[PDB]
């Protein structure tokens, strides 16, 4: 029953169970929105979105657990370095399990526990106290005690996955969305934890006002189960606790969460301040932290000094990213920018004539449009020999068919030429191989028109003029060098004037090529 | 009459077209100015500039149907592998037709009618009922649901157009400008929106006065089309809603529309208050969003949300743009600094004497000011061969013409030599060849003035100290050399003590090369 | 008297005309600050501050005027092509005189002649009116018409300065500090520009005020030359301008200028009020133009929008140049980096064992610390001759004449084998080579100590261990391999068991370099 570490199953459940952390880190700061404050200074929770946070908890964690029950029934490649094979795997059950206790157990065990499901609804009723709401509001440090190893495994698995998958993206679209996930989620966490605080600062400012009037109050008054008592309210009409506690006035400082307290978010319905707490999340750690003009507390501060390190650092890693994959994105045409650079600087420095200027600049013009950089034999060379060689055979088939010689001849030194053959590149009116120029280049015309003619070594009349097009034949005399049986070494003057009238791509191959085949 | 994609007509028409694109994309945004609040608390629309802006969007509508027009008698390359040739266009209009249909035809068509001048000028007055101010504010769906296909297909057409062009720009002003107009064009977008949504939520501040107010009002009583009334002037003097509906009142969260009414902008003619919308879209796009202190509303929370990561991707954007526009400028310097560097470092991990350090760093800066990087060599094989040889018979005609040998014979062995030849490059004060040295390069001088004298072998009298200079030559030892029919391995050894007295560019040759080249 | 365009003269000549034109920049818009808004409502300019400035812009001009001069007496490099040398510089007055007045005249002249010299100082004296101080607000167009051309021709001027001067830092400390001194030109320029629209901005709310009171008031009144008249001071008894033109007022909309006057910049001294629209000016491009709650206004919202791009542009710019020099100040550290994380990565795929790991892992350090990146043989090959040879002789002169065949013998073979030579590196505990195995290579120790020892073939006994540290001889058996006459191919077997106690760092020589050399 124990899985292979690179077996599909394993795959797929760690694809779903990174899919479920991630529901779990966007459900479990949901539970700082329990409290709601009503218009007569109380603080409830609402019973229905508890529950329903509860359930998406529990499914959450259950999924912790089938995580636990996988993993402590996988097995681990043994470090044997051996000299051949990889199946260092180990399938004993005692082995693995004392292998997974001593590191991993600890950290995945203590993020799996349901133990916030457990003490908000089996712990208050039993806790020490018959309000269920006020002791619901503090003490609710186990969400970010708990969430802090839930966010650190959730690094390495994602780790995992985007190693097991290839690449990861085409260009960088998984390297630039991973950080605007990972940002929301730190938009969403410090939106609860915003909330949380404000309903933290308004229950101790109330404290604050109870104190100042503790003739005719007691603390437990803004308990929103006790707003019923005629002792309540009598103190609410008696008492100006709805003014004293606005940010308006200048009785307590309210800080940040005075944006709270004034726009009335702890009273709306859940998802409308949910969203306010994700927007005011988003801002401010968007906005590098400025506005927030915190008071002479050091919770607030250090909430403040967190968020702003936090917004820098994400900022920060975002623009990286985006930097990474417009790099990516461009790459070749930066390459071909400095190569163009490159060869204007240096013809201005050697001072060419402009009738020869606008013809380097043309022909790597046409290189760029043709190729789009790309160097042919440097990534011709990392295939295989079988892909190389039935790549060069599919592309040069027909082309080296034409040849009389070749034609009729074994597939032997047909794919020595095949794969030995290299591109050509040349632009409008290229004097390619004038009537009497050494010929050692063997072009085998690919795409375009060629236009040759003889004068009969130089006089006017007969002319050979052909409209050699695509697919053509061109340097018969190396062909005559290929066919000599004496080694000879005198090379042949050229018979024909070889001119690019048109839009052309050849592919040229060297003469000791054909000498080194001929001699096979 | 079917036209090739790669024509010159197709270009220039999607040229024309991308400028029509652009165009639409800065009108159609211009339809949510329309609405305007006057100060008897009415909403009108400009008749004027509603007529203007369904022109402009029909003459765009014209040009989009002509683009689908062209677009549906078009040829494409076919899918056919062949071996050699590139001609796979299509001629027959069904094949184009159903491929059309089939994709390209419903993304273009759906952002190609003209359903905004139709909903506006001929449905309203047809609508069921008789308030046309008033169905024109909250319907304006249509404008965000066909704005999202062109912009969506500006990207891929945009990319075409700079990929049938070569390249974009000389270093990467196109790359940073093309930002900068998204960046306009996501303002004016979002300015556009702004507006509208500002009056939406005037318009919403007014229901809620008036359902307070119900017994004298009526939530139709708000079309300014009836502002003539006598119940308009009588609720109007009896109401207190120009005071109730603004940020100053705490009737209703206006939240980040607040500026609008407080600024009054719904008020303004058409220019200034679009001034003032494309300044907001600009500067809540350009700050990520801060100042958007949002209301506990959904909608208009989901709105700052979008505007912050728009502008986060945006600026991210920008910045890798720039640093892209960085580092092309400069590329080559980089690595010349970094070759300082290097070169500093080593020199002094070695501990070289003082006085040796001044002539390699003179020399590397003599080198980075006479060439400026460019490997000559390695730019220099990329040409083709013929370019290669004009270039370097331009480069080297009189200078190889001085020399007793190669002067009176024949251009096949000039060519040899010339397409071979390397530069060469030395520093102030260089004791470049003294006598008794091996002869193994010889030099042609182009720019720049030597100093080389022959001390009878090294007895002081007799001096043939030479003012040699430009278009000189250097070295016979290695002509003689070559000269030499026998053919011997021993290196001649220099006769004269050549000595650079100033900074010297001159052009190299290995002596083996000349060996080669006599062989032949 | 024609100054060569390379010269000293002219290079010093830029230099102190780019410290000019960067005066000119820094005291142009240094203008706009010369209107001051007086305690009894009025517009007044100090005459100090006027006489000052314009002395400074007066020098400006004559500087500039002088450029002129030197620029139509210098010499222009004729685009020439020739074959050889570069003294194509024109000394014929007509012909460069015609050249400067083709192109580069324009564009200089407009940006020299003291406009704002004569329209400030004798033409508004002369002027059509008598009030010299109304007529210096409205017509500020001169500067900022003629800024535009210094503005545009300072960049190639800088350009010229710093190609003209080889490197222009160590890494990038010039051009990060070039982008800042353009950015405090920029918040110069701008908060300049507030101060004078700040002033427009008042003057306008003024005069709507008198229109709104004009039984008693006409337009001339806030000029300050009628400060003392009767009806000047009945009307500022009557009126209420001293609270109405106010941004707490609503009679009229301060937009962005209302800092302006809540904070009283405009009627304190000169300094004060520089440095505060100095660091407006820095802020509001710092903060990418939040904080620029504009009005409704066409004029101000086009300049927010221009502050608001120079922010993005600036910004962006100083990201990339600081991106550049941190991408040049490691640089080399980047690829060690790289390295070792592929070193790292190959030995975990290969399942290397741990004792072997730690040893490649330290070999790796110890080529970080000896030579930190830079390739010695590629950075050595790039020298010349003569540089190359004198660099090897000055590191291994007594090295090679410490073996007794070269040391009493010619530096013919002396300086070839010194050109071969190669440094070579062994980590702490190295064991160099076995007793008996092929000797390869003949290292020289410059720096460390060794320890070899020859165990009689393999007898424990009589030890040959020798405490070899720097400046010594090994690997003799090559030594005798090449002392052969006969050209044999049998490499030596080692008769002495070589290793590096301590750190050591070597002079690897090829064999078949030994060979070469001896054979000579």
């Amino acid at each position: 029953r124990i899985f292979d570490p690179r077996g599909q199953t394993i795959h797929q459940w760690n694809k779903i169970f990174l899919v479920a952390c991630l529901i779990s880190l966007f459900v479990d700061p949901l539970f700082f929105y329990l409290p709601i404050v009503q218009d007569e200074v109380c603080i409830d929770i609402g019973i229905a979105v508890e529950v329903f946070l509860i359930i998406i908890r529990s499914i959450a964690d259950v999924f912790y657990v089938i995580h636990i029950f996988m993993r402590f029934h996988t097995a681990y490649v043994a470090p044997s370095s051996r000299v051949f094979g990889r199946g260092e795997l180990v399938i004993d059950s005692s082995k693995i399990a004392s292998r997974y206790l001593h590191k991993g157990f600890f950290l995945d065990f203590i993020a799996a526990l349901p133990l916030p499901q457990v003490l908000i609804w089996i712990v208050i009723p039993n806790l020490g106290g018959s309000t269920i709401a006020n002791t619901k509001n503090v003490l609710r440090f186990i969400i970010i005690i708990q969430y802090l190893p839930r966010l650190f495994l959730i690094f390495p698995l994602s780790s995992q996955i985007v190693k097991a998958t290839g690449v990861v993206t085409e260009t960088a679209w998984a390297g630039a969305a991973y950080n605007l996930i990972l940002y929301m989620l730190a938009s969403h966490v410090l939106g609860a934890c915003w909330y949380l605080l404000s309903i933290e600062r308004q229950e101790a400012c109330w404290k604050s006002v109870c104190k100042l009037e503790e003739s005719s109050c007691q603390f437990d008054f803004f308990d929103c189960n006790m707003v019923k008592d005629s002792l309540r309210v009598s103190w609410f009409v008696t008492s100006n606790v709805t003014n004293l506690c606005s940010p308006n006035s200048l009785f307590y400082q309210f800080g940040i969460y005075g944006d709270a307290v004034t726009s009335k978010v702890t009273t709306s319905a859940f998802f409308n301040k949910y969203f306010f707490c994700l927007w005011w999340g988003l801002r401010n750690l968007s906005s590098l932290g400025q506005g927030l003009l915190t008071s002479t507390f050091v919770g607030e501060i250090m909430f403040a000094i967190v968020i702003a390190t936090l917004g820098l650092v994400l900022f920060a890693l975002l623009i990286g990213n985006m930097q990474t994959y417009l790099q990516s994105t461009t790459v070749r045409l930066e390459e071909w920018r400095v190569k163009r650079t490159d060869t204007e600087q240096w013809m201005h420095h050697r001072q060419l004539p402009q009738e020869l200027r606008q013809s380097v600049r043309k022909y790597d013009q046409y290189k760029w449009i043709a190729t789009r950089g790309v160097d042919e034999e440097s990534l011709l060379r990392g295939l295989p020999l079988d892909l190389r060689r039935d790549i060069k055979r599919h592309l040069c088939l027909e082309l080296v068919r034409r040849v009389p010689l070749f034609d009729a001849m074994d597939e032997r030194m047909l794919d020595a030429i095949c794969e030995r053959l290299k591109p050509a590149l040349c632009t409008e009116n290229t004097y390619l191989v004038r009537e009497g120029d050494p010929v050692n280049e063997m072009l085998f015309i690919i795409r375009g028109n060629l236009d040759s003619y003889t004068t009969d070594g130089g006089r006017t009349g007969f002319f050979n003029s052909c409209r050699i097009g695509p697919g053509d034949f061109c340097g018969e005399e190396l062909l005559t060098w290929a066919l000599d049986p004496r080694p000879t070494m005198v090379i042949p003057s050229s018979t024909r004037t070889v001119k690019a009238i048109s839009e052309v791509e050849a592919f040229a191959l060297i003469a000791e090529d054909l000498k080194f085949v001929a001699s096979q």
